Protein backbone atom coordinates (compact mmCIF):
# COMPACT_ATOMS: atom_id res chain seq x y z
CA UNK A 1 0.00 0.00 0.00
CA UNK A 2 1.60 3.30 -1.02
CA UNK A 3 2.56 5.75 1.66
CA UNK A 4 1.60 9.39 1.22
CA UNK A 5 2.97 12.43 2.99
CA UNK A 6 -0.47 13.09 4.49
CA UNK A 7 0.15 9.82 6.36
CA UNK A 8 2.93 11.48 8.35
CA UNK A 9 2.82 13.84 11.30
CA UNK A 10 5.89 16.03 11.80
CA UNK A 11 7.07 15.86 15.40
CA UNK A 12 10.30 17.87 15.39
CA UNK A 13 13.37 18.87 13.42
CA UNK A 14 16.19 16.55 14.49
CA UNK A 15 18.91 17.81 12.20
CA UNK A 16 19.92 19.22 8.83
CA UNK A 17 22.32 17.31 6.64
CA UNK A 18 23.53 17.88 3.11
CA UNK A 19 19.88 17.80 2.00
CA UNK A 20 18.50 20.29 4.48
CA UNK A 21 16.24 19.73 7.46
CA UNK A 22 15.65 16.21 8.75
CA UNK A 23 12.38 15.71 10.57
CA UNK A 24 11.34 13.13 13.12
CA UNK A 25 7.81 12.14 12.13
CA UNK A 26 5.11 9.70 13.15
CA UNK A 27 3.31 7.37 10.78
CA UNK A 28 -0.39 8.05 11.49
CA UNK A 29 -1.47 4.54 10.48
CA UNK A 30 1.13 2.36 12.25
CA UNK A 31 2.43 4.77 14.89
CA UNK A 32 5.98 4.05 13.77
CA UNK A 33 8.32 7.01 14.30
CA UNK A 34 10.64 7.64 11.37
CA UNK A 35 13.05 10.24 10.07
CA UNK A 36 12.06 12.04 6.86
CA UNK A 37 14.41 13.73 4.46
CA UNK A 38 13.04 16.14 1.85
CA UNK A 39 14.74 16.13 -1.53
CA UNK A 40 14.04 18.98 -3.92
CA UNK A 41 14.68 17.90 -7.48
CA UNK A 42 15.67 20.42 -10.13
CA UNK A 43 15.53 19.43 -13.80
CA UNK A 44 18.01 22.26 -14.47
CA UNK A 45 19.18 20.41 -17.58
CA UNK A 46 17.90 17.09 -18.94
CA UNK A 47 17.69 15.32 -15.59
CA UNK A 48 19.74 13.05 -13.34
CA UNK A 49 22.80 11.70 -15.20
CA UNK A 50 22.80 7.97 -15.96
CA UNK A 51 25.89 7.39 -13.82
CA UNK A 52 24.18 9.18 -10.91
CA UNK A 53 21.07 7.04 -11.25
CA UNK A 54 23.29 3.97 -11.11
CA UNK A 55 25.11 5.18 -8.00
CA UNK A 56 21.81 5.93 -6.26
CA UNK A 57 20.69 2.42 -7.22
CA UNK A 58 23.92 0.96 -5.83
CA UNK A 59 23.43 2.73 -2.50
CA UNK A 60 19.79 1.61 -2.32
CA UNK A 61 20.84 -2.05 -2.70
CA UNK A 62 22.86 -1.91 0.53
CA UNK A 63 21.36 -3.61 3.58
CA UNK A 64 23.67 -3.55 6.59
CA UNK A 65 23.39 -2.95 10.32
CA UNK A 66 25.81 -0.04 10.04
CA UNK A 67 24.10 1.86 7.23
CA UNK A 68 20.95 3.79 8.10
CA UNK A 69 17.93 1.92 6.77
CA UNK A 70 15.91 3.51 3.98
CA UNK A 71 12.34 2.33 4.45
CA UNK A 72 10.54 3.99 1.56
CA UNK A 73 10.78 6.74 -1.06
CA UNK A 74 7.71 8.89 -1.63
CA UNK A 75 7.36 10.86 -4.86
CA UNK A 76 4.97 13.80 -5.09
CA UNK A 77 5.38 17.18 -6.81
CA UNK A 78 8.91 17.56 -8.17
CA UNK A 79 9.91 16.34 -4.73
CA UNK A 80 10.98 13.13 -3.00
CA UNK A 81 10.59 12.28 0.67
CA UNK A 82 13.01 9.68 1.95
CA UNK A 83 11.58 7.68 4.86
CA UNK A 84 14.33 6.31 7.14
CA UNK A 85 14.41 4.44 10.43
CA UNK A 86 14.62 6.98 13.28
CA UNK A 87 17.93 7.37 15.11
CA UNK A 88 18.24 9.55 18.22
CA UNK A 89 21.41 11.53 17.61
CA UNK A 90 24.61 11.94 15.59
CA UNK A 91 28.23 11.44 16.64
CA UNK A 92 28.94 15.16 16.52
CA UNK A 93 26.23 15.93 19.08
CA UNK A 94 27.34 13.01 21.25
CA UNK A 95 30.98 14.15 21.25
CA UNK A 96 30.02 17.72 22.16
CA UNK A 97 27.91 16.37 25.02
CA UNK A 98 30.95 14.32 26.06
CA UNK A 99 33.62 16.94 25.33
CA UNK A 100 34.48 17.76 28.95
CA UNK A 101 34.87 14.09 29.84
CA UNK A 102 35.55 12.44 26.50
CA UNK A 103 33.85 9.41 25.00
CA UNK A 104 35.10 6.33 26.91
CA UNK A 105 37.67 4.19 25.06
CA UNK A 106 35.50 1.06 24.85
CA UNK A 107 32.85 3.14 23.05
CA UNK A 108 35.38 4.81 20.77
CA UNK A 109 36.62 1.34 19.85
CA UNK A 110 33.12 -0.02 19.30
CA UNK A 111 32.10 2.90 17.07
CA UNK A 112 35.30 2.75 15.05
CA UNK A 113 34.98 -1.02 14.65
CA UNK A 114 31.37 -0.65 13.48
CA UNK A 115 32.14 2.17 11.04
CA UNK A 116 34.90 0.02 9.56
CA UNK A 117 32.41 -2.87 9.15
CA UNK A 118 29.99 -0.51 7.38
CA UNK A 119 32.72 0.87 5.14
CA UNK A 120 34.10 -2.57 4.31
CA UNK A 121 30.63 -3.56 3.21
CA UNK A 122 30.15 -0.41 1.15
CA UNK A 123 33.56 -0.71 -0.47
CA UNK A 124 33.10 -4.35 -1.46
CA UNK A 125 29.92 -3.28 -3.21
CA UNK A 126 31.68 -0.39 -5.03
CA UNK A 127 30.05 2.25 -2.88
CA UNK A 128 32.06 5.01 -1.22
CA UNK A 129 30.76 7.47 1.31
CA UNK A 130 32.94 10.45 0.27
CA UNK A 131 31.81 12.80 3.00
CA UNK A 132 32.51 11.09 6.30
CA UNK A 133 32.31 13.45 9.28
CA UNK A 134 30.92 13.20 12.82
CA UNK A 135 27.74 15.04 11.76
CA UNK A 136 26.72 12.34 9.31
CA UNK A 137 27.08 9.38 11.70
CA UNK A 138 24.02 8.17 13.60
CA UNK A 139 23.89 6.41 16.95
CA UNK A 140 21.09 4.51 18.66
CA UNK A 141 20.43 3.67 22.33
CA UNK A 142 21.48 0.08 21.58
CA UNK A 143 25.09 1.08 20.99
CA UNK A 144 25.13 0.87 17.19
CA UNK A 145 26.49 3.60 14.91
CA UNK A 146 25.47 4.00 11.28
CA UNK A 147 26.59 5.68 8.07
CA UNK A 148 24.33 8.39 6.66
CA UNK A 149 24.47 11.44 4.42
CA UNK A 150 26.56 9.80 1.69
CA UNK A 151 28.25 12.36 -0.61
CA UNK A 152 26.56 11.04 -3.75
CA UNK A 153 24.73 14.19 -4.96
CA UNK A 154 27.80 16.43 -5.22
CA UNK A 155 29.99 13.57 -6.47
CA UNK A 156 27.84 12.62 -9.46
CA UNK A 157 26.03 15.82 -10.37
CA UNK A 158 22.66 14.77 -9.00
CA UNK A 159 20.28 17.64 -9.87
CA UNK A 160 19.18 18.40 -6.32
CA UNK A 161 20.03 21.36 -4.10
CA UNK A 162 22.42 20.52 -1.28
CA UNK A 163 23.47 22.02 2.06
CA UNK A 164 21.52 24.09 4.58
CA UNK A 165 23.70 25.43 7.39
CA UNK A 166 27.05 25.67 5.55
CA UNK A 167 30.19 23.54 5.15
CA UNK A 168 33.12 22.01 7.06
CA UNK A 169 33.76 18.97 4.87
CA UNK A 170 37.34 20.03 4.17
CA UNK A 171 38.51 18.85 7.60
CA UNK A 172 38.08 15.19 6.69
CA UNK A 173 39.16 15.39 3.04
CA UNK A 174 41.95 13.04 1.89
CA UNK A 175 45.18 14.63 0.64
CA UNK A 176 45.01 13.00 -2.79
CA UNK A 177 41.74 14.87 -3.37
CA UNK A 178 43.23 18.15 -2.14
CA UNK A 179 46.13 17.58 -4.56
CA UNK A 180 43.74 17.08 -7.47
CA UNK A 181 44.09 13.36 -8.21
CA UNK A 182 42.42 12.37 -11.46
CA UNK A 183 40.85 9.32 -9.83
CA UNK A 184 40.53 8.73 -6.09
CA UNK A 185 39.82 5.39 -4.39
CA UNK A 186 38.02 3.82 -1.44
CA UNK A 187 41.05 4.94 0.59
CA UNK A 188 39.56 8.42 0.88
CA UNK A 189 36.99 7.09 3.35
CA UNK A 190 39.66 5.49 5.52
CA UNK A 191 41.50 8.82 5.73
CA UNK A 192 38.30 10.55 6.82
CA UNK A 193 37.61 7.89 9.46
CA UNK A 194 41.17 8.19 10.68
CA UNK A 195 40.54 11.91 11.26
CA UNK A 196 37.36 11.01 13.17
CA UNK A 197 39.22 8.42 15.26
CA UNK A 198 41.74 11.07 16.33
CA UNK A 199 38.93 13.53 17.02
CA UNK A 200 37.06 11.17 19.34
CA UNK A 201 40.31 10.55 21.25
CA UNK A 202 41.50 14.16 21.58
CA UNK A 203 38.10 15.81 21.64
CA UNK A 204 39.12 18.23 18.92
CA UNK A 205 39.11 18.02 15.12
CA UNK A 206 42.52 16.99 13.85
CA UNK A 207 42.88 19.22 10.75
CA UNK A 208 40.39 22.11 10.98
CA UNK A 209 41.29 23.95 7.77
CA UNK A 210 39.49 26.94 6.27
CA UNK A 211 40.50 26.50 2.62
CA UNK A 212 42.00 23.76 0.44
CA UNK A 213 45.52 25.07 0.74
CA UNK A 214 45.12 25.69 4.50
CA UNK A 215 43.82 22.14 4.88
CA UNK A 216 46.85 20.79 3.04
CA UNK A 217 49.28 22.81 5.14
CA UNK A 218 47.68 21.70 8.41
CA UNK A 219 48.07 18.11 7.28
CA UNK A 220 51.70 18.72 6.20
CA UNK A 221 52.58 20.46 9.48
CA UNK A 222 51.46 17.36 11.40
CA UNK A 223 52.38 14.41 9.21
CA UNK A 224 55.27 16.07 7.39
CA UNK A 225 55.35 17.39 3.85
CA UNK A 226 55.16 14.31 1.64
CA UNK A 227 57.96 13.59 -0.82
CA UNK A 228 58.53 10.86 -3.42
CA UNK A 229 59.95 8.46 -0.81
CA UNK A 230 56.85 8.57 1.39
CA UNK A 231 54.36 8.96 -1.45
CA UNK A 232 55.50 7.93 -4.94
CA UNK A 233 54.02 10.27 -7.50
CA UNK A 234 53.06 13.03 -5.09
CA UNK A 235 55.30 15.65 -6.75
CA UNK A 236 53.55 15.16 -10.09
CA UNK A 237 49.97 15.39 -8.81
CA UNK A 238 47.88 18.08 -10.58
CA UNK A 239 47.92 20.63 -7.76
CA UNK A 240 51.27 19.81 -6.19
CA UNK A 241 53.65 22.82 -6.06
CA UNK A 242 57.39 22.48 -5.31
CA UNK A 243 56.99 25.75 -3.41
CA UNK A 244 55.08 24.00 -0.62
CA UNK A 245 56.88 24.52 2.71
CA UNK A 246 58.78 21.51 4.07
CA UNK A 247 57.58 20.44 7.52
CA UNK A 248 58.89 17.46 9.46
CA UNK A 249 56.50 14.78 10.79
CA UNK A 250 55.33 15.19 14.40
CA UNK A 251 55.32 12.42 17.02
CA UNK A 252 51.91 10.89 17.71
CA UNK A 253 52.67 11.12 21.41
CA UNK A 254 51.96 14.79 20.74
CA UNK A 255 49.22 14.43 18.09
CA UNK A 256 47.06 11.92 20.02
CA UNK A 257 48.49 11.81 23.57
CA UNK A 258 45.93 9.35 25.07
CA UNK A 259 46.51 6.57 22.49
CA UNK A 260 49.07 3.73 22.93
CA UNK A 261 51.12 1.75 20.42
CA UNK A 262 48.08 -0.19 19.10
CA UNK A 263 45.87 2.84 18.64
CA UNK A 264 48.77 4.83 17.22
CA UNK A 265 49.75 1.99 14.90
CA UNK A 266 46.23 1.79 13.51
CA UNK A 267 45.83 5.59 13.22
CA UNK A 268 49.17 5.88 11.42
CA UNK A 269 47.98 3.29 8.90
CA UNK A 270 44.68 5.09 8.39
CA UNK A 271 46.48 8.40 7.78
CA UNK A 272 49.15 7.07 5.45
CA UNK A 273 49.71 9.60 2.64
CA UNK A 274 49.90 7.04 -0.17
CA UNK A 275 46.39 5.76 -1.00
CA UNK A 276 47.98 2.51 -2.20
CA UNK A 277 49.52 1.87 1.22
CA UNK A 278 46.73 3.25 3.40
CA UNK A 279 45.04 0.42 5.33
CA UNK A 280 41.76 -0.95 3.91
CA UNK A 281 38.61 -1.16 6.05
CA UNK A 282 38.74 -4.98 5.87
CA UNK A 283 42.38 -5.10 7.04
CA UNK A 284 41.71 -2.57 9.79
CA UNK A 285 39.10 -4.87 11.37
CA UNK A 286 41.91 -7.38 12.04
CA UNK A 287 44.19 -4.83 13.71
CA UNK A 288 45.21 -5.67 17.31
CA UNK A 289 43.59 -2.44 18.51
CA UNK A 290 40.30 -4.34 18.18
CA UNK A 291 41.33 -7.46 20.12
CA UNK A 292 39.12 -6.50 23.08
CA UNK A 293 36.31 -4.67 21.28
CA UNK A 294 32.83 -4.76 22.83
CA UNK A 295 29.47 -3.04 22.30
CA UNK A 296 28.93 -0.57 25.19
CA UNK A 297 25.57 1.17 25.50
CA UNK A 298 26.01 4.97 25.34
CA UNK A 299 24.47 7.37 27.86
CA UNK A 300 22.41 10.06 26.14
CA UNK A 301 19.92 12.58 27.51
CA UNK A 302 17.39 14.56 25.48
O1 LIG B 1 15.38 6.37 -7.44
S1 LIG B 1 14.69 6.86 -6.28
O2 LIG B 1 14.27 5.59 -5.32
O3 LIG B 1 13.50 7.60 -6.64
C1 LIG B 1 15.76 7.99 -5.40
C2 LIG B 1 16.05 7.66 -4.05
C3 LIG B 1 16.86 8.47 -3.24
C4 LIG B 1 17.42 9.65 -3.74
C5 LIG B 1 17.18 10.08 -5.11
C6 LIG B 1 17.75 11.27 -5.62
C7 LIG B 1 17.51 11.67 -6.95
C8 LIG B 1 16.71 10.90 -7.82
C9 LIG B 1 16.09 9.67 -7.39
N1 LIG B 1 15.36 8.98 -8.23
C10 LIG B 1 14.34 9.40 -8.95
C11 LIG B 1 13.93 8.60 -10.05
C12 LIG B 1 12.83 8.99 -10.86
C13 LIG B 1 12.14 10.20 -10.60
C14 LIG B 1 12.53 11.02 -9.51
C15 LIG B 1 13.62 10.63 -8.69
C16 LIG B 1 16.30 9.21 -6.01
O1 LIG C 1 20.42 10.21 2.43
S1 LIG C 1 21.48 9.29 2.80
O2 LIG C 1 21.71 9.31 4.39
O3 LIG C 1 22.73 9.68 2.14
C1 LIG C 1 21.10 7.61 2.32
C2 LIG C 1 21.30 6.64 3.35
C3 LIG C 1 21.05 5.26 3.15
C4 LIG C 1 20.57 4.80 1.92
C5 LIG C 1 20.33 5.71 0.81
C6 LIG C 1 19.84 5.24 -0.43
C7 LIG C 1 19.61 6.13 -1.50
C8 LIG C 1 19.85 7.50 -1.38
C9 LIG C 1 20.34 8.10 -0.16
N1 LIG C 1 20.56 9.42 -0.09
C10 LIG C 1 20.55 10.28 -1.10
C11 LIG C 1 19.65 11.39 -1.06
C12 LIG C 1 19.61 12.34 -2.12
C13 LIG C 1 20.47 12.20 -3.24
C14 LIG C 1 21.37 11.11 -3.30
C15 LIG C 1 21.42 10.15 -2.25
C16 LIG C 1 20.60 7.21 1.00
C1 LIG D 1 19.41 9.47 6.23
O1 LIG D 1 19.73 10.40 7.28
C2 LIG D 1 19.23 10.30 8.49
C3 LIG D 1 18.32 9.21 8.76
C4 LIG D 1 17.73 9.02 10.03
C5 LIG D 1 18.04 9.91 11.12
O2 LIG D 1 17.49 9.72 12.37
C6 LIG D 1 18.95 11.02 10.89
C7 LIG D 1 19.32 11.96 11.98
N1 LIG D 1 18.80 11.80 13.24
C8 LIG D 1 19.15 12.63 14.26
N2 LIG D 1 18.63 12.43 15.47
N3 LIG D 1 20.04 13.66 14.01
C9 LIG D 1 20.56 13.84 12.75
N4 LIG D 1 21.43 14.83 12.50
N5 LIG D 1 20.20 12.99 11.74
C10 LIG D 1 19.52 11.20 9.60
Amino acid sequence: SPEFMENFQKVEKIGEGTYGVVYKARNKLTGEVVALKKIRLDTETEGVPSTAIREISLLKELNHPNIVKLLDVIHTENKLYLVFEFLHQDLKKFMDASALTGIPLPLIKSYLFQLLQGLAFCHSHRVLHRDLKPQNLLINTEGAIKLADFGLARAFGVPVRTYTHEVVTLWYRAPEILLGCKYYSTAVDIWSLGCIFAEMVTRRALFPGDSEIDQLFRIFRTLGTPDEVVWPGVTSMPDYKPSFPKWARQDFSKVVPPLDEDGRSLLSQMLHYDPNKRISAKAALAHPFFQDVTKPVPHLRL
